[PDB]
Order: C-alpha cells, then sequence, then structure tokens
C-alpha cells in the first residue's frame, strides 16, 4: 500500500506545476485591482510564478520520461526567480518611497552570488566546500541588506505601514524559508548525501511554501496598501 | 456494444477538462463585469477551475499512457482546491461585510485537515481508519463553522441577500456534494473495496457537479449583488 | 490520386479545431465592443466554441494515434455545448427583456434529455430505439419551446429587432441544421448503418456550419442592437 | 555542407508558425489602440494570423514524425484564411463607408469557389483541369470586384485616404503574391509537377509575404486613420 | 560529478524558453503602464521575445528526442528578431520624434541582408567568406546608421532624455553584445571551427544577455518617458 517515494516525486512536481500556474494568473489578474503604484509589483510577482510553473512542467516531463529529476536542474529556476524575489524588496520600496538604484544591483549581484556560487559547486566546476562558501557569502550579503542596509532604513523612512508589514514578512521567509536549500546542499553535497528522491520531495515542498507565502505576503502588501489610500481618500 | 467502463473513465476525463476549462475561463471573463467588491471571489473562482483542469489534462495523459489512473492522485487537486473553495466563504463575507481574519485561518486549516487526513490514510502512512477520523474532524469542524460559527452569525449580520443566498446553497453543496468523497474513500479504503475505474467514474462526475455548482452559485451571488447595488443607484 | 475517407477524416478534425479556437478567439476578443447587456451572450459563445476546439484537439490526438474516433465520444461535446446552444436563447432574451428562470431549466433539461438519451442508446445502455424516442423527444420540447412557448412569446413581447432576427435564425438552425444528428443516429443506430469514417466526416462538416452559423447570427444580433443604441442615442 | 531541402522544409515551417504567432499576438494587442471602427478589422486580422499559424504546428507536428507534408494539407488552412482575407476588404469598407451587405458573400462565395475548385482538382474529385478552370473564375471574380466592382466604387466614394492606400496595397497582394499558388498547382498537377518537398518551400515562403504584407498594409491603414481622425480633432 | 557540455546545452535551452516567455509576459502586461505613444515599442518588445521564446521551446525538443541542435538552426529566430531589434530604433524614434519612413527601410534591409548573408555562408550555398563579407557589410550599415545616420541625428533632435539613454544603450548591445555571433561564425566556418554543444552553449547565453538588457533598456526608456511625462504635468 505505502505509497514509494518515486510516487510521490512526480506528484509533487504537478501539485507545484498547478500551485504555481494558479498563484500566477490570480496574482496578474488581480493586478489591475490595486493602485497603479503597485502594478510592476504584482507583474513581478505573476511572472516569478509563471517561470517557476513552466520549469515544474519541464521537470515533470524529464520525470515521467526518464524517471530521473537531478538536483541540478534546480538552478535554472533559481537563477530567474531567487533573482526576482530579491528585487522585490526594491520594487515594492521604489512604490511607496524614493530610494537609490544601487540598491537594486547591491541586491540582483547578491542573488547571482548565491545561485552561481551553489551551481558551480554542484555541478563539479569547484569544490562544493567552496560552492557552499560562496553561496553563504551571496545570502548574508542579501540579508545584511534587508536588515541593517539601505534597504532596511529605507522602509524605516517609508512610513507606509504596508510596506512596513511585506519587509517584515518577507526578511522571515528569506531568513528561515531560505535556509532549507542551504541546508539541503550541505547535507547533499558537503555531508553524506540525500536520495534525490526525497530531496526532490523536500525541494518541491519548501518551494510550495517559499513562493506562496511569499507571493501572498507581497499581495497583502499592494491590496492593504491599495485600500488605506481610498479610506484616506474618503477622508 | 455497451462501452466498457474503461472507455467511460478516458471519456470522463476530457469531459472534465473541457467543462473546467470553460467555466474557468468564464467566470475570469466575466469578473470585469460584475461590482469591484466581488473581483477576488470571482478571480479565485476561475483559478480553481483552471487548477482542477489543469489536473485534469495530467491526468488523463497518465491514463491514455500507462491505462491506470489512482485515486491518491486526487489529493493533488483536492488538497489545492477544496482548500480555495473553503476560502471561498471568507472571501464573499470580506466582499459584503467585516469578518474577523481568525476565520480565514480556521477555515483553510480545516480543510487542510480533511484532505491530509484522508491523503494520510490513502497513501498507507497511517491506518484508513485514522484516516477517515482525521478526515471526518476537518470536514465537520468546516461545517460547523458554517452552520454555527462566525462565518454562520457574519452571514446572518451582512444584511446582503446575494451572500444569503450564496451562503445557504454553498453550505448545501458542502453538506450533500462533498459527501460523497468521504463515502468513496470508506468504501474503497474501510470496506470492501471498489474497482477504481468504477470510483474515477463517481469522482468525475462528482466534481463536475460540486464544480460547476459551486461556480454558479458564487457566480449569481456576485451578478445578483451588483445589479441590486445598480437598482439602488438609479433610486 | 483520390484522397482516402480516412485522409479526410483526420483533416477536417483539424480544420474544426482550427475554425473553432478561431471562432472563440474572435467571440471573446469582440465582447468588449458590444453593449453591456450583450457581454455575458458573447462570453458564452466564446467559450462554447472553445470548449468545442478542445474536443477537436482531443479527438485528433487520438485518430493520429489509434487511427480510430468513434462517435460515442461525441457525446463528450454534445453533453456540454448542447447545453450551451440551447441556453443561449434564454441568455438572449433576459439581455433585451425580463423572462422567468424556469424557462432555463425546461430549455436545459431538454438539452439533456436529447443527448443523454441517445447516449444511452448508443453506449448501449438501452435499445438504441429508446435511446431514439428519448432524444427526439427532447428536440421536440426544445423546439416545442422557441416555437410556441414561453421563449417565443418572450421574443414577440420584447420588441427588440436584434432579438427577433436572432431567434429566428437559431431557431432554423435549431431546425433544419441540427436534424442531421437525429438522422446520423438513426441510419447507423437503427438502419443499416454508416462507416464511421463517412460519419465522421458529416459530423466534422455538420459542427462546422452549426457552431459558425450560430455564433455569427448571435454576434451580429449582439452588434446591431448595440448599433441601434447608440443610433437612438445620437437622435 | 549544402543544407538539403527537407531540412529547409521543416526549417520554414518553424519560421512560419514563430513569425505568424508573432503577427497575430501584435494585431490583437494593438487593436486597442486603433479608433473603435477599425476594431473589427483589427480582430479578424489577428485571428487570421492565428487560424494560420496552428495549421503550422499541425503541419510541422505532421513532418517531424512522418517527414511527409502533403500539398493538398494546405486547402484547410487556405479554406479558412483566404476567406477571411477576401472579407477584409468589405469589413475595411464598412469600417470607413456605407455598403451592401451582398458584398460581404459575393466576396466569400467567390472565395469558396477559388479553394473549392483547386482542393476538388487537387484531392482528385474531379479533373485537376476543371480544378483549374473553377480555381481561376473564382478569383477573376474576386479580383472583378476589387478592381472594377462595388467594392472598388466603394473605395472611390469614401473618401478616406487610409482605405484608399489599403486598397491599393490589398489590390496589389491578391493580384501579384497570389498568382504565386495558381502557379504553383498549375506546374505541380495540370504540368510536369514539382517535388512537394521544393513546393512546401514556396508555398511557406509565399504565406510569410502574403500574410505578413498583407496585415501590415492593413494595420497601417487602421493606424493611419486613427491618427488622422486626431489631428483632425486637434484642429 | 562535472556535468557535461550536453547537460548544459540542454539545460540553457530550458532557462532561455523561461527566461524569455517570463521577459515577454512583463512587457506586454507593463505596456499598459507607459504613455500611449510607447504601446508599439512596449508590444513589439514583447513580441519579440515571444517570438524567440517560442524557439527555444522547439529546439529543447529537437534536442530532448534527436540529442542534436544545429547552429543553423538560429537563423530562423534571427531572421525574425533581428529584424524586430533593429526596427526598435525606428519604433523608438517615431515615439518621440518625427522621422523619415526610410529609415525603417533602411534598418530592415541591413537586418536582412546581415542574417541571410550570413545564412547563406552557414547553409552551404555560398562560401561562408563571402557569407561572413556579405554578413559584415549588413552589421556595418546598421552601426553606420545608429552612430552617424539619420537615426543618429534624429535621436540629437528629439530632445528626449529617454530616447537619448535608449540610444545609447542600445547601440552599445548592438555594438559590443552583437559582435559574439560574427565572431561565432568566423570561428566555426572561417576558422577552425569549434563543437556544436559549446557553440550552442555561448549563443545560448549570450541570448540570455542580448535580449534580456536589450529589453530592459527599451523599457527604462519607456517607463522614464511615461514618468517624466507626468511630472511635468504637475508643474
Ligand atoms: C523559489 C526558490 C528559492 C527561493 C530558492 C532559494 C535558494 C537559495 C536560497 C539557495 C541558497 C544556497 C546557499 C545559500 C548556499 C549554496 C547553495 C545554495 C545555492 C542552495
Ligand atoms: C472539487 C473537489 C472536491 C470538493 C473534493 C472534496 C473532498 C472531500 C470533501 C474529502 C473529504 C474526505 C473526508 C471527509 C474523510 C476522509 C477522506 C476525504 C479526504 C475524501
Ligand atoms: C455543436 C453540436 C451540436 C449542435 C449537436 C447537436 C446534436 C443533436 C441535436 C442531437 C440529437 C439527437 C437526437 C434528437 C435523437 C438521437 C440522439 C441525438 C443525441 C443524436
Ligand atoms: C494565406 C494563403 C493564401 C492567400 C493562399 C492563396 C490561395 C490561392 C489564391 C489559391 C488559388 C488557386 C487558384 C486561383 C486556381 C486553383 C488552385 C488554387 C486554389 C491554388
Ligand atoms: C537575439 C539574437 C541576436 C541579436 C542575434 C544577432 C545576430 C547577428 C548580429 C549576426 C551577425 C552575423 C554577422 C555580422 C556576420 C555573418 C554571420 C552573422 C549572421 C552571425
Ligand atoms: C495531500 C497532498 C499529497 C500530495 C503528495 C503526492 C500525492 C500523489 C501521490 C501519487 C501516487 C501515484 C502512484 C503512481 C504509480
Ligand atoms: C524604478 C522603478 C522600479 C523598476 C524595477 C524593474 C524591475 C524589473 C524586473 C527585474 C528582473 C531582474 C532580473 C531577473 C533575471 C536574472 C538576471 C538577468 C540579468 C543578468
Ligand atoms: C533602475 C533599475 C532598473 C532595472 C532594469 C531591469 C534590469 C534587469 C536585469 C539586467
Ligand atoms: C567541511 C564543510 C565546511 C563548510 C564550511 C562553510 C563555511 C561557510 C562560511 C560562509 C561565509
Ligand atoms: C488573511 C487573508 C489573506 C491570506 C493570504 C494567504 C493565502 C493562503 C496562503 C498561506
Ligand atoms: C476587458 C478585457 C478582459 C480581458 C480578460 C483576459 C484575462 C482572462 C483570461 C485569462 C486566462 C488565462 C489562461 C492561462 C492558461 C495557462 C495554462
Ligand atoms: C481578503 C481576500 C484574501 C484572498 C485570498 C485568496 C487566495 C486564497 C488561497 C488559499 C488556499 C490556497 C492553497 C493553500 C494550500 C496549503
Ligand atoms: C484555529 C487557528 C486560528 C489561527 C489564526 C489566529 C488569528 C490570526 C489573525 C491574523
Ligand atoms: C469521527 C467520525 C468517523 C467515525 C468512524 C470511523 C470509521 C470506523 C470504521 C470501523
Ligand atoms: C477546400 C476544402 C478543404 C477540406 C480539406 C479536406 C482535407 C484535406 C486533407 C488531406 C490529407 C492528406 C493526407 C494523405
Ligand atoms: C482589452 C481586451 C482584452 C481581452 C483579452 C481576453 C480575451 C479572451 C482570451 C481568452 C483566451 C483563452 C485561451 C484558452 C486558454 C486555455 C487553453
Ligand atoms: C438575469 C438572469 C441570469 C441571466 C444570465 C445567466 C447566465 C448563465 C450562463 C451559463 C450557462 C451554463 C449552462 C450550461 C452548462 C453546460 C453543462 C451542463 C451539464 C449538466
Ligand atoms: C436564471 C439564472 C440561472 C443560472 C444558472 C447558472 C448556470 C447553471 C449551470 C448548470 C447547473
Ligand atoms: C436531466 C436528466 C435527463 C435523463 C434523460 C435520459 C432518461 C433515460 C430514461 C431511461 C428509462 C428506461
Ligand atoms: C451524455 C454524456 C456522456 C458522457 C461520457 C461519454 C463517454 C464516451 C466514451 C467513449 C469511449 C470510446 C472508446
Ligand atoms: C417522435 C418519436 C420518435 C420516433 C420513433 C419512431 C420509431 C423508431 C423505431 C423505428
Ligand atoms: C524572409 C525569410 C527568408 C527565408 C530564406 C530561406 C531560403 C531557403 C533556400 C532553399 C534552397
Ligand atoms: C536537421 C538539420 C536542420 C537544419 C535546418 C536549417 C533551416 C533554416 C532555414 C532558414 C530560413 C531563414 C534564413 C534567413
Ligand atoms: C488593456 C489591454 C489588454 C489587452 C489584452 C489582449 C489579450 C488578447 C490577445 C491574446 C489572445 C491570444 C489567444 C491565444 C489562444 C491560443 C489557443
Ligand atoms: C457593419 C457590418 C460589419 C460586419 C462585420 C462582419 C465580420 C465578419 C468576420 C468573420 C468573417 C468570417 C468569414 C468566413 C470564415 C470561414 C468560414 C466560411 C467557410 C470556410
Ligand atoms: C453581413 C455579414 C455579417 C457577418 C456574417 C459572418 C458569416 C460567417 C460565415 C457564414
Ligand atoms: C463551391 C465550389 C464549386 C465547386 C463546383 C464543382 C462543379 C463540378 C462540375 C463537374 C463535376
Ligand atoms: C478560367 C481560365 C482557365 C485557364 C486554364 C485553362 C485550362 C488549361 C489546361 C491546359
Ligand atoms: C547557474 C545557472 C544555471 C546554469 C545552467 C544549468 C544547467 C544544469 C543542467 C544539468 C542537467 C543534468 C542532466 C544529467
Ligand atoms: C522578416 C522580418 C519581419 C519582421 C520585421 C518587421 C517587424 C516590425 C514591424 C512592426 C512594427 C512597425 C511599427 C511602425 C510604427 C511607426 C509607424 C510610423 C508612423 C508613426
Ligand atoms: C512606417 C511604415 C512601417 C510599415 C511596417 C511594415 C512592416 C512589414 C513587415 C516587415
Ligand atoms: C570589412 C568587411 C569584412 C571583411 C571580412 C574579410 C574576411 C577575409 C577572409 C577571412
Amino acid at each position: 500500500s505505502t505509497l514509494l517515494p518515486t510516487d510521490i516525486v512526480g506528484g509533487t512536481f504537478w501539485l507545484l506545476s498547478m500551485a504555481l500556474i494558479g498563484a500566477s494568473i490570480f496574482f496578474l489578474l488581480e493586478r489591475n485591482r490595486v493602485d497603479g503604484r503597485w502594478h510592476t509589483t504584482m507583474t513581478l510577482l505573476g511572472v516569478t510564478m509563471l517561470i517557476s510553473a513552466i520549469f515544474y512542467y519541464y521537470v515533470q516531463g524529464m520525470w515521467v520520461d526518464t524517471g530521473k529529476a537531478p538536483i541540478v536542474l534546480r538552478y535554472l529556476d533559481w537563477i530567474l526567480t531567487v533573482s526576482m524575489q530579491v528585487v522585490m524588496f526594491y520594487v515594492i520600496l521604489t512604490a511607496v518611497t524614493k530610494v537609490s538604484s544601487a540598491l537594486f544591483w547591491r541586491l540582483l549581484i547578491g542573488a547571482l552570488v548565491m545561485v552561481i556560487g551553489g551551481f558551480l559547486g554542484a555541478a563539479g566546476y569547484m569544490s562544493a566546500t567552496l560552492g557552499f562558501i560562496i553561496g553563504v557569502v551571496g545570502w548574508l550579503y542579501i540579508l545584511g541588506e534587508i536588515y541593517m542596509g539601505e534597504a532596511s532604513r529605507c522602509n524605516i523612512e517609508s512610513g507606509n505601514e504596508a510596506t512596513h508589514m511585506a519587509f517584515n514578512g518577507l526578511r522571515l521567509i528569506l531568513t528561515i524559508g531560505w535556509a532549507i536549500y542551504p541546508l539541503g546542499y550541505f547535507i547533499n553535497n558537503l555531508g553524506g548525501g540525500v536520495d534525490a528522491n526525497s530531496l526532490n520531495i523536500i525541494y518541491n515542498l519548501t518551494d510550495f511554501l517559499n513562493k506562496i507565502i511569499f507571493g501572498f505576503v507581497v499581495y497583502r502588501a499592494a491590496m492593504n496598501d491599495t485600500q488605506a489610500r481610498l479610506d484616506e481618500i474618503k477622508k
């Protein structure tokens, strides 16, 4: 009776594909109902989800056919979608306040180091140790920016209550949620190893929570700020 | 001559895929004609149907190829779409009245227990008995909320005639319509068993009625309330 | 040289798929240019065509692979799209006048008896004779409604010239156009029999005319009424 | 290493598919920026291109698999898309002037005779000679209409400079551009014959020019007229 | 461990497909937020990305199946997408200033010579030398136009700060970014030769940067000019 991990692997790939195409359409359709200052935020949110959905459509095909789906495949999605998620901190701030363009590049370059540093270590192009180290340095920058950098100070000075809640929530996703992936990398590569079937499940589930909760956090910020403005217009 | 159950299984998978993509596009296109307070209701309705349509597209492929479509596959759709349907009670109330956000989480957690409780019992991760029990407890919460809870009291105090009709109708779907699935689980798992082909037909037909009637109930509420408002504007 | 019927079967399946996806997009894109009272009419028109297009996409796959496409497959499309076409008489009337909701259910139930009555006779679940009889009773109701029923009286009392033209045109499609299908059923089932290849061609061609002419009749009504109103606004 | 015609055949099928899906989206997205009188013109333009794109998607599949793509397959696209292109002369005139609806039917029937006349001769259902003759008679009508008929006189009396340019340009496409297809038919059927690999290239390239140049001619007319009106509003 | 080039080839085809469908949807959805004078610029930007995404969808299929993806396949995409990118210089200028239509044709013909000149040399229809020479002449025209031609003079006289930034940025892409492709051609054909696997990677990466950076440059111009206008309206 007990379903085999292999069964759960290709099931979760379907789940992820459906959930993310759903979230995508939902965020792209509700982009017309947020104040216009939030339109790019909502367009980037829906397109992030669409990109990830297309990844899972590709991967489910590779699983159905070949029966294998390596973990290095992820760095295609991540190179795209981690980048877009870290940029969301800038896009959200520009919605409500004025921030230097430099924040955009610090954040993006920080994401690119995290993913590329780990890819090089996973693909074999360099020691997985040096892969981990470069990846963690990339992360700790991003965290450094959003906790004690221009992004954090810009948040405080915005005065936007929506942007306060967004930041507090996205920062928590990027700190706890995103800590699964490094862990995975460590155990799989620098450690004993994990069956790829089992690591495909964990990554599939973590993606469900680190992409949906991210999306809903940002969507509530856009919807709450939109309403706040309408309520102040009424007064 | 007599078509074989196997024939009717893969036919109904097509029916369900066509009907649900049709209902999806219809609810997403008519979302621009309802009062704006009903836009999220209509966006969630169309995206629920799209998610289910994508499921049936996946499953029809598995059937066409392998010739088998297990009943545990359903919990991918259900984990997504049951959740969204139970949340519709909150989304509808927030359209017309003021309701605690806590209701959102009581309802969602209630759905997650129902589906996950049954998945664990169907996958083999726990006795199907304990699966049933946990599933039914999850349901009876949801029913408890919408019959004698904050959702029910908020409905009464809304004063919205549309929200009255919606509730009365959705409550009936969730009580009678949704009682097929537990029944299935009982007979298939805790009972003698069903032949999977037969249970795929029943579930395919029940999905047609528990997703279309749900959608049309909610669509009529949004369309009726929209008009009510226009008629009071004219006065 | 002479193309074989088998060649024309899979060709016509492509034709139908293209024509119906084309008509679908055209009716869904032109729904924004008709008076808003015609928006549901145009949304149902485009979604009817989309549902049929998806059917033909499925069937062309079955043909390309298996080389066979049974005639009982049609009742998937028909159960959906015949229902929607018979309801169009109600949706059009509610665009321009006030009609009882009962008409909706008389019409829908009439369609469901027609298709289901014939499915049961085609699938083998009952004598094809009793299938025919139940199917024809279902049709003759629908005709009875639209010729000498509430639908007919509501048309006369609407005073809408567009709704007069629509009715006259749709009632002619439902009387002459739709008489091919019963004929087919009779000859194939109650009669000697028809090669499925030949009957797939006839049904493919009849669908092209009974779905396009239907769509264009309804689209002209919506476009003509829209303009009539603008011309009276100018005066 | 000179690429083989077979290589160029399936390459050009891809080209055509991409170009036509691109033109389709472009015309359907720019339909919102033309004066509303041009909305049906632009909706028919985009849907013509979409229909042809879907054809080429089907055909590329047949090529990739079977390695053969007969030239009689074209008459599926042509029956749809030639009809729509000849009707564009009516749709454009009704945008800017008042024209009898009879022109619509003369033009459509003229197209249907051209394609069907040639199909019957290509499929084998009648002498290719009689196929050619019936096809050319159908064409020469259409040319007769647009050069010396109601379409030509309506153009002159419109006074629309955009409709003058469109007509002059579409007339040239229908006279020179469309003369490739008859030629092909003659050489392939009434003449010696052409390898279907070579005739698929010529037809693929001619479709690229007789569908893109057609589209851009019509799009410039809609965009030029839109602006002309805005410039006269400013004065 | 070290991933094989073959692995990276089909991975990058996925990346490119996802990134370009993402950029496409993003540019087509943000088309509604730029000043209307920028709507064609944004529609051409999104459709360029879509055309390239569809190419990579085709090519990934050819790789997955056949295991080979020749470098001559590229000229299908390039004939379309290079053309559209060189025309963007005209479309952008017409957004903000008055420019002769002749520039459109000089630019387009210049692109067509570049790609076709190289195709003829790659396909074998003429010496790769003469292919290179004709290709480089085509390029050097385009550069000549945009550096010291009507396009450059029109830019200077526009007075638009957005169009200044766009031009300077696109000119840099067309000069440095686009210099990789000629290099490839030279080394592969006129030179020693390169494994197609390696050249597929380089071209895949260069496309990611020469199509995204192009798109973001143009999008910033449209977004910056839109805002500049709003800011001057406020004053
Ligand atoms: C939607 C997918 C997401 C958010 C994935 C997140 C990925 C990371 C945070 C990866 C981090 C890594 C390190 C910090 C160490 C080196 C290995 C990585 C790339 C897995
Ligand atoms: C659109 C699909 C729907 C609404 C499915 C509904 C599913 C349920 C109501 C499932 C309920 C179950 C129990 C109450 C007991 C345990 C077994 C379940 C999960 C089938
Ligand atoms: C778009 C497809 C259409 C309109 C199909 C129409 C189908 C019918 C009118 C079927 C009628 C039948 C009878 C009246 C008796 C025998 C059984 C049927 C279902 C073929
Ligand atoms: C987009 C495709 C187009 C415009 C195809 C055009 C087709 C024709 C003009 C066909 C004409 C023919 C004749 C005039 C003679 C008989 C053979 C035909 C059908 C090829
Ligand atoms: C999005 C794809 C792009 C921008 C591709 C650019 C292609 C070129 C600039 C090709 C140029 C060539 C030459 C200048 C010499 C001959 C060979 C070519 C076609 C590769
Ligand atoms: C000034 C107002 C805010 C505008 C922000 C624009 C954000 C657009 C989306 C950014 C996408 C980032 C790149 C993601 C892909 C990975 C990196 C590719 C380039 C090297
Ligand atoms: C003013 C009263 C309401 C007028 C508009 C009603 C709109 C109904 C549009 C949807 C009709 C769907 C009915 C056909 C469903 C097809 C499948 C039925 C299978 C049982
Ligand atoms: C004021 C009147 C304006 C009328 C506009 C009519 C628009 C018609 C658009 C659709 C034309 C379809 C032409 C036929 C398509 C192919 C079907 C014929 C048999 C192959
Ligand atoms: C063979 C290559 C085919 C594609 C090349 C052409 C693609 C771009 C054409 C569409 C955009 C033209 C828009 C013109 C806008 C300005 C018109 C001048 C008056 C303002």
